[PDB]
């Protein structure tokens, strides 16, 4: 039984060819979801679907370094729905993270924090129920 917030440990951090698969369901009347690829107090990759930001559904991605957020990357393609099952897949490549939702490519996020093997945890928070959270080398 996975409960949210959930911290998925990453003993070897992240590396090219690592695929992270997160399966769950969006809670009814969801407000937001967050995936945080963490390196201590820093967030190498923050993936944040917002269901109601000024009456708009938008995905915000960013990096938090030295308690400061960088430039936001915004994506209006929004494959999540309240009360509906989801599958988020994050493929780690040498230059970026590739995110897909329900087997459909969603976005690419270029690495800002290049020490990938230092990302020791994946935090999964927000208005979701979690079925599984796993990683594999593909
Ligand atoms: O970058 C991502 C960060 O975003 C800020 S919100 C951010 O605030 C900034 C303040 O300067 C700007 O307002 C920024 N913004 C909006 C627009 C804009 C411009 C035009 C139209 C339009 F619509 C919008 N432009 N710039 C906002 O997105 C969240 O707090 C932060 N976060 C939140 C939490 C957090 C929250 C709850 C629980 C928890 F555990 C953690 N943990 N990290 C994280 O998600
Ligand atoms: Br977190």
């Amino acid at each position: 039984p996975l409960t949210v917030p959930y911290d998925m440990p990453l003993p070897g951090g992240v590396m090219p060819r690592m695929l992270i698969t997160i399966i769950g369901t969006v809670k009814p009347n969801a407000n937001s979801i967050t995936l945080n690829f963490k390196k201590g107090n820093d967030i190498a990759f923050h993936f944040n679907p917002r269901f109601n930001e000024n009456n708009r559904r938008v995905i915000v991605c960013n990096t938090k370094q030295d308690n400061n957020w960088g430039r936001e990357e915004r994506q209006s393609a929004f494959p999540f729905e309240s009360g509906k099952p989801f599958k988020i897949q994050v493929l780690v490549e040498a230059d970026h993270f590739k995110v897909a939702v329900n087997d459909v490519h969603l976005l690419q996020y270029n690495h800002r924090m290049k020490n990938l093997r230092e990302i020791s945890q994946l935090g999964i928070i927000g208005d979701i129920t979690l079925t599984s959270a796993s990683h594999a080398m593909i």
